[PDB]
């Protein structure tokens, strides 16, 4: 008797529970292959991610393992919640692939970013991102790699964050696909040490992109990225420098210097809906929030709690959403061989 069946979806073979029907490709990345399906048991649409041999290297394995643990711990409407996890393989020795199942969402945030969005929708997306991030922070999870390609939305403007970011302590992979680094905070770009509001920078980069319809800080690498940051925002204050490693400090203290543009210049009125007094006011509040999120120095950048209190955002504020109970192992960050990772991942899948 077989609980599973196989179909080719794109280049990949999906071996899934028979409950999951009519599989359609969504995409394939370096760390997962994704499809839409109908779930005949739940009578609803789902998304399924296949992790192929996630134990194949330390980078794949640490991420897969950590994400599986965290998914089972967190509990919040703006963060991925796992409907099901399974492997078609019957023992540890035969163990190859992991399938993760969640509610089917409608769009990636990249797609949403390209749309002309009203202030109601923009502020509501941002509010939800902040709730998701608050929830993670309350469990001691600091993301540090939030980006629109890992955020999904429904037609009713509801939002979910799909991943849990960088390894707290944290190498290499023979990948064809590059990592998107444009939404990373200065403290990540410059290896600085960080607190909760490292994630505010990324939210600011998303918000600014929603307005500008261009990636705020593009670059081939961190060098290019930092240049794009300083010319727009200017060279940080001496106090910021002191918190840099002597080697990065030399490099930063020595770049072609910049005063940086004001936020009205960075995001002109022509970019904002300003056809009604309501929209003119919202344009002003949006730029104020932006000016507080895109602050190079973390000591001067707004916190998650204060962003949630900002008038652009606070119209949505709800204690049940903002102040939900924290997620519930303590040794997460480790180093292992292929064979050790294989068993760690296998036992988590099997419970
Ligand atoms: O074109 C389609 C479908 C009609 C073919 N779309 C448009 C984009 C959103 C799709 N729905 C969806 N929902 C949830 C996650 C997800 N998803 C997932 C995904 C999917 C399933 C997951 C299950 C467990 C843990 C994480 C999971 C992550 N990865 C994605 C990467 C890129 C991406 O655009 C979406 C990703 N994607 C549906």
């Amino acid at each position: 008797d077989n609980q599973f069946y196989s179909v080719e979806v794109g280049d990949s073979t999906f071996t899934v529970l028979k409950r999951y029907q009519n599989l359609k490709p969504i995409g394939s990345g370096a760390q997962g292959i994704v499809c839409a399906a109908y779930d005949a048991v739940l009578d609803r649409n789902v998304a399924i991610k296949k992790l192929s041999r996630p134990f194949q290297n330390q980078t794949h394995a640490k991420r897969a393992y950590r994400e599986l643990v965290l998914m089972k711990c967190v509990n919040h409407k703006n963060i991925i919640s796992l409907l099901n996890v399974f492997t078609p393989q019957k023992t540890l020795e035969e163990f190859q692939d992991v399938y993760l199942v969640m509610e089917l969402m409608d769009a990636n945030l990249c797609q949403v970013i390209q749309m002309e969005l009203d202030h109601e929708r923009m502020s509501y997306l941002l509010y939800q991102m902040l709730c998701g991030i608050k929830h993670l922070h309350s469990a001691g999870i600091i993301h540090r790699d939030l980006k629109p390609s890992n955020i999904v939305v429904k037609s009713d403007c509801t939002l979910k964050i799909l991943d849990f970011g960088l390894a707290r302590t944290a190498s290499f992979m023979m990948t064809p696909y590059v990592v998107t680094r444009y939404y990373r905070a200065p403290e990540v770009i410059l290896g600085m040490g960080y607190k909760e509001n490292v994630d505010i920078w990324s939210v600011g980069c998303i918000m600014g992109e929603m307005v500008r319809h261009k990636i705020l800080f593009p670059g081939r690498d961190y060098i290019d990225q930092w240049n794009k940051v300083i010319e727009q925002l200017g060279t940080p204050c001496p106090e910021f420098m002191k918190k840099l490693q002597p080697t990065v400090r030399n490099y930063v203290e020595n770049r072609p210097k910049y005063a940086g543009l004001t936020f009205p210049k960075l995001f002109p009125d022509s970019l904002f809906p300003a056809d009604s007094e309501h929209n003119k006011l919202k344009a002003s509040q949006a730029r104020d929030l932006l000016s507080k999120m895109l602050v190079i120095d973390p000591a001067k950048r707004i916190s998650v709690d204060d962003a949630l209190q900002h008038p652009y955002i606070n119209v949505w504020y709800d204690p049940a959403e903002v102040e939900a109970p924290p997620p519930q192992k303590q040794l997460d960050e480790r180093e292992h061989t292929i064979e050790e990772w294989k068993e760690l991942i296998y036992k988590e899948v099997m419970n």
